[PDB]
């Protein structure tokens, strides 16, 4: 297909639309054209702050008649505020609530990381860090376990995300489910060759965040890397007459991946889902990859402490 194989029988698509940055403002409209043109895929989140808006696009889909709520894949997730076992069960529910439907098809632990339950999505030291919570991985995967049973999700999983962290998840006793994804950040500077055999491999699914390496994520500077703008990248989607974002998104599906592109911008969502028509070749496809420089692009810093740190192993 277009659509990967989950360890629940489901099916998911290959292709969605992200929405981390899109104000309220903009949100809307970019669903309703993403629907209209073909996504049925999406990935939203509680701290993106616009699911609500995301939700009636989706609505009004649905009511005026495009789509059916079966042929879509919404995917959302877990604040670190509700690492809780007791509040996970909120946090979905207000999420859904939000989403305006009954239930998601896919749901997350935001970050392997738990902080301290308040207003704040992000609570602060006093001094630099993160003010962590005592919550705890794998009795946290048992709150959505628990979701599950209940109904409200029909599959479950976990971003990014590491070997050890994955590892134990499996290893877990009683373990009822098992992580369909796993939600890394992936691109050309860090491709990741050995949490490709992990993760899959041995044997849950890969959706590759920020593909387009994310140039409007709030730590914008840096003055160099620059994947859209890149000189031998550019030079690849030169040869098969398409653009360099095309190529970007092409590339993790032809990995075995699934990819999740974010834009508001009506022009290139219609654009982005442009890539079924092109196969990378095998030198394309070496090349892509030799531009691995190990280079994490959403890495917050005081979160570095705590002790599940993602970023602090290899794979
Ligand atoms: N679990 C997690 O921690 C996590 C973290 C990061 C990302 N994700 C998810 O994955 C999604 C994708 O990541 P992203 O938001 O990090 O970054 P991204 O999708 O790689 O990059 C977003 C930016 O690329 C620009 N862009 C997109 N398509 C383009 C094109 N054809 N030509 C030129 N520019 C284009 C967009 O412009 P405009 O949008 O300004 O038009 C936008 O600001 C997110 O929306 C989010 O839901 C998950
Ligand atoms: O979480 C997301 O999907 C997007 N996203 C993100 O990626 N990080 C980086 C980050 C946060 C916490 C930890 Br722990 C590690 C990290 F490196 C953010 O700070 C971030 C901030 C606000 C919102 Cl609304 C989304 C964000």
């Amino acid at each position: 297909a277009s659509r990967l194989l989950l360890n629940n029988g489901a099916k998911m698509p290959i292709l969605g639309l992200g929405t981390w940055k899109s104000p309220p403002g903009q949100v809307t409209e970019a669903v309703k054209v993403a629907i209209d043109v073909g996504y049925r895929h999406i990935d939203c989140a509680h701290v993106y702050q616009n699911e609500n808006e995301v939700g009636v696009a989706i609505q009004e889909k649905l009511r005026e008649q495009v789509v059916k709520r079966e042929e879509l894949f919404i995917v959302s997730k877990l604040w670190c505020t509700y690492h809780e076992k007791g509040l996970v069960k909120g946090a979905c529910q207000k999420t859904l609530s939000d989403l305006k439907l009954d239930y998601l098809d896919l749901y997350l632990i935001h970050w392997p990381t738990g902080f301290k339950p308040g207003k704040e999505f992000f609570p602060l030291d006093e001094s630099g860090n993160v003010v962590p919570s005592d919550t705890n991985i794998l009795d946290t995967w048992a709150a959505m376990e628990e979701l599950v049973d209940e109904g409200l999700v029909k599959a479950i999983g976990i971003s990014n995300f590491n070997h050890l962290q994955v590892e134990m998840i499996l290893n877990k006793p009683g373990l009822k489910y098992k992580p369909a994804v796993n939600q890394i950040e992936c691109h050309p500077y860090l491709t990741q060759e050995k949490l490709i055999q992990y993760c899959q491999s041995k044997g849950i699914v890969v959706t590759a965040y920020s593909p387009l390496g994310s140039p409007d994520r709030p730590w914008a500077k840096p003055e160099d890397p620059s994947l859209l703008e890149d000189p031998r990248i550019k030079a690849i989607a030169a040869k098969h007459n398409k653009t360099t974002a095309q190529v970007l998104i092409r590339f993790p599906m032809q990995r075995n991946l699934v990819v999740i592109p974010k834009s508001v911008t009506p022009e290139r969502i219609a654009e982005n889902f442009k890539v079924f028509d092109f196969e990378l070749s095998s030198q394309d496809m070496t090349t892509l990859l030799s531009y691995n420089r190990n280079w994490r692009v959403c890495a917050l810093l005081s979160c570095t402490s705590h002790k599940d740190y993602p970023f602090h192993e290899e794979f």
